[PDB]
């Protein structure tokens, strides 16, 4: 497979179920300061065979994600799929939020965004009710389009951690890495230019916050992004593995920039042509690399029955000092004037 | 003080010795493909409270480095300091060796250079007879000038390893920061462009590694970054705390830019103003932050009686995929054509 993937043995994922529980007992929140900073050492304690796996799959050259495959989860004790990620935090899903935090942290550094699900570190992928043809991850009926995750930021996203609390009729994750056995070389170069925009998506805009979040002044820097986009590279690094950063639904060519605009509308069709699905079955766990692939998620039906599909998610970078111009007032938090 | 200071206790320090000696009897060297890839994992096993000093300051903002102080060494056992880096693998220091890579572990990904002291993960920095005044690590009675490590390459470390074998005579290690008190808005953004020329040290130049070394193409892109550099910034990310890509010896203003001269010149000045000592006393260990602060070491008079000052010393990123383009044909041995 073109990802990298464990399955813990039932003793192993009992052990690591265990701490994350214990962990939920101790701290009153996964997104405190205590715990935040406790994670990264904690999550020495899991299961040996774990952390050789993600120690090693992080250093290899190729996979687009790291999967972990295994953890238990007890719908009756889960209970209801939230009908908004506002009111997500149930007890039910408690300790899994905790066992997310443990996994990114043997990864690097998490973070959130001021403007992104007001603030909060572990985030939720739910349907909501109304928002089924929206372009944010709440979406069901419209496909979420491939996209790096912030692809608009410098400081988004080295790996973007994915635990599926359910997903009882296996919807896929979709994803694609650089198109390399398919660009030519002058497509190739103009790729690796300057010549891009990328505006900030829609879950970094007020509405999709809670209202009183909202005036702060984090959305100013998002609104800047949007109004007055500076041209930037989707192709980055070394030529024979690039890094990616695009969206597909909010990137752009430079203004008038018609040798660019061909580029893009041909990596659009090779991306699509070479997307593939993941499927997160309950209880799995996906790190994908989101400078080496682009993700997304097929469209739905949505049940709105109390048994949606429901996955906690986690943003975590290699280096927390790569954006502290961003650190809102923090760090842990990420947004700009 | 300006650094993040840990001291061991007795048996936390007699534990971690007994931790590297373990892997010293196990693999077969600290370099090689095995203890590369399982040192940050058997580093989970360090003193609890060690590991959370060094995740914990490792996110603090303000440190120039992360120091260490309280491991045992016994110069008996350790044995005389070698008269080159080329025979400094010695049984005696083997164990230290392996301390070093473990302590590391918990900070990121260690690697080498395919051009400096013949691609080996772990260096040496002690006197060698002849070299008295000569710009390298290997120096003495000529003051190390402050630095970034390698300062040239965008594949520089964040944090740079030394482990203090002896020093017998208390010979400091310099160390600065951004004068952020003294630099006007002017000069701060002169510094902020990328008007500054930045070539690769002597350490890279194949007299300075073994012959038939040597013949190796890596030696090429040094030649190419010597001869012809891209103009690159001194100052980057956070105005109100920026990084740091600076040399004493090996930088220089863009031909002709007398603007940026002045700035560079001014900035020589306040480095020189600021600079600080740190001794790092036997069995001391400092992480310094290579992004933070340049570092040099004080002119001192060599023994060349077999008790000479003697460091092992090893290059740290947060992340090994951003050097992918440089990776020789490795990894963790950096260079390119
Ligand atoms: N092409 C897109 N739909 N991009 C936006 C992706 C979804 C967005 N990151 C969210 O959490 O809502
Ligand atoms: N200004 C300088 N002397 N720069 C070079 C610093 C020493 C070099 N990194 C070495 O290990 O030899
Ligand atoms: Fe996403
Ligand atoms: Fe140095």
């Amino acid at each position: 497979r073109p990802w990298s993937e464990f399955r813990l043995t039932p003793a192993e994922a009992a052990a690591a179920a265990a701490l994350a529980a214990r962990c939920a007992q101790r701290y009153d929140e996964t997104d405190g300061p205590e715990f935040l900073l406790d994670a990264p050492v904690i999550a020495h304690e899991l299961p040996r065979r774990l952390r050789t796996f993600m120690a090693r799959a992080r250093l290899d050259a190729w996979p687009h994600a790291l999967v972990v495959r295994g953890n238990p989860v007890d719908d009756a004790a889960l209970g209801s799929t939230p009908v908004h990620w506002r009111t997500a935090r149930t007890p039910g899903s408690r300790p899994l939020s905790f066992l997310l935090m443990l996994y990114a942290g043997l990864l690097g550094d998490v973070f959130g965004w001021a403007t992104q699900q007001d603030g909060r570190v572990v985030t939720d992928v739910l349907p909501i009710k109304g928002g089924e043809h929206t372009l944010v991850s709440s979406s069901s009926r419209q496909e979420l389009g491939w996209h790096t995750e912030d692809a608009f930021s410098p400081y988004r996203a080295d790996y973007v951690g994915l635990l599926s609390l359910r997903n009882p009729d296996g919807v896929a994750t979709t994803l694609a890495g650089v198109p390399l056995d398919d660009l030519d070389e002058r497509t190739l170069d103009v790729l690796f230019q300057e010549r891009f925009l990328i505006r900030p998506d829609d879950s970094h805009l007020q509405v999709n916050n809670s209202t009183a979040q909202q005036g702060r002044v984090e959305f100013e820097g998002i609104a800047q992004a949007a109004d007055r986009p500076e041209p930037v590279a989707i192709l980055t690094g070394h030529r024979a593995a690039p890094h990616l950063r695009v969206d597909g639904d909010f990137s752009a060519p430079a203004e008038g920039d018609e040798e660019a605009a061909a580029a893009l509308g041909t990596l659009r069709k090779l991306i699509d042509a070479s997307l593939y699905e993941l499927v997160l079955d309950q209880g799995d766990v996906a790190f994908i690399d989101n400078r080496r692939a682009v993700h997304g998620r097929r469209a739905f039906q949505p049940r709105y029955d109390g048994r949606d599909r429901w996955l906690k998610r986690i943003n975590i970078t290699r280096d927390l000092h790569r954006s502290r111009k961003a650190w809102a007032g923090d760090s842990r938090v990420l947004g700009q004037r």
